[PDB]
């Protein structure tokens, strides 16, 4: 059959998501493609995040996961089409991909006619947010220490 | 001495950030006070999030970090003040704490002169972000699967 492959950074949260949904979607139109994830940076982990997997049950997903993996050469080679998450994705691909194959690299959100054309990354959104509470708790320490001294 | 308790639902994000950032300012003015922190809801957890110890590294603090644990009676008797860190926090705590000790009781921005009365959790927030994420992620799966068939 058919071989998808979708790509974000880690293999962490948005493609382990792209496979399990591609893969429930596909099984229930009785199409005879296969899909898998990677990223394109080798982490530590080895399975996926918690919090994508919850998102996913949340949904109506069940989460049966694959370990987290890294994109290889074979990959370029062996797999029929390969999604990427959003550029800074599409474009560690195209610089590690033989021309044999770079026109099967391709944006995620490429055939959503939607305005939105990458999926942005749940984790930078994350750290952004913690930041933003460190700074609030921080004016929130100084103000509780002058108290203190009263 | 003085001693304070800070606490969040899980202890992992905000009370835990708040004491380590409380300990810092408190020795920066060699003040004879304690800092702790702790939560409502026992979870199994043994430390606290990554990502919280990571925004204090961002922020230069060096996150020397206390198990994660749960309020006990103890704490509405051994400590003189108690903060929590957003309404849910001092709802649940003020349905444990015993009527004589309620006064010790405040929200952590109590003396910040700032709009903002609570510290919102960041953890829904990015659970939020994550459903935000699949919804995106689902309406492009079903795009391909037509291109396919």
């Amino acid at each position: 059959g058919l071989s998808v492959l979708v790509v974000c950074t880690g293999n962490l949260c948005r493609s382990p998501m792209a496979e399990i949904i591609l893969r429930d979607k596909i099984r229930q139109k009785r199409l005879n493609i296969q899909v898998r994830s990677a990223g394109t940076l080798k982490t530590g982990k080895t399975m996926p995040d918690d919090k994508a997997l919850q998102a996913l049950q949340d949904y109506g997903y069940h989460p049966m996961v694959n370990p987290v993996q890294q994109v290889t050469q074979q990959d370029f080679i062996e797999h029929d089409f390969i999604y990427a998450m959003d550029r800074t994705n599409l474009a560690d691909l195209l610089d590690i991909c033989p021309a044999e194959h770079k026109n099967k690299l391709a944006l995620f959100l490429s055939k959503a006619n939607r305005q939105e054309k990458e999926v942005p990354d749940p984790y930078r959104r994350s750290s952004e947010f913690f930041q933003r509470t460190a700074l609030l708790i921080e004016s929130g320490a100084v103000a509780l220490v002058d108290s203190w001294q009263e």
